[PDB]
């Protein structure tokens, strides 16, 4: 009965760099009723020394129960450092006076996340 987000995680160890796949949101109802703005979900790899590269944001999508963005983002950084992260990923709107809400989310940790590059995809809920 929460809002569920379902994302792929995956490292690349020769390239340095870690991969964030946001691929879909369900339930959307159960946090936006008042369905009617644009919605986007705000990630983050904490600790973030750095927001241009560290922080990540959605393009905006209409509301609706079930919603696939499919976005990918990316960050060079070393194995070591990817594995002490915490992935924070938060389902915001923005209604028409462009006041941003964020309704819930959820930490997840990225200690499981494969150094041989496994891709590993899993739902997660978002809490208010």
């Amino acid at each position: 009965g929460a809002t569920r987000i379902q994302i792929a995680l995956k490292y690349d160890e020769k390239n340095k760099q870690f991969a964030i796949l946001i691929i879909q949101l369900s339930n959307l109802s159960a946090l936006l009723q008042q369905q009617d703005q644009k919605v986007n979900i705000r990630v983050a790899v904490l600790p973030c020394s750095e927001s241009t590269t560290c922080l990540f944001r959605t393009r905006p999508l209409d509301a609706s129960d079930t919603l696939v963005f499919n976005e990918v983002f990316w960050v060079s950084m070393s194995y070591p450092a990817l594995h002490q992260k915490t992935l924070r990923v938060d389902v915001c709107t923005t209604d028409r006076s462009h006041l941003e809400e964020c309704l819930g989310g959820a930490q997840i940790s990225l200690a499981e996340v494969c150094r041989s590059g496994e891709r590993s995809t899993r739902w997660y809920n978002l809490l208010s």
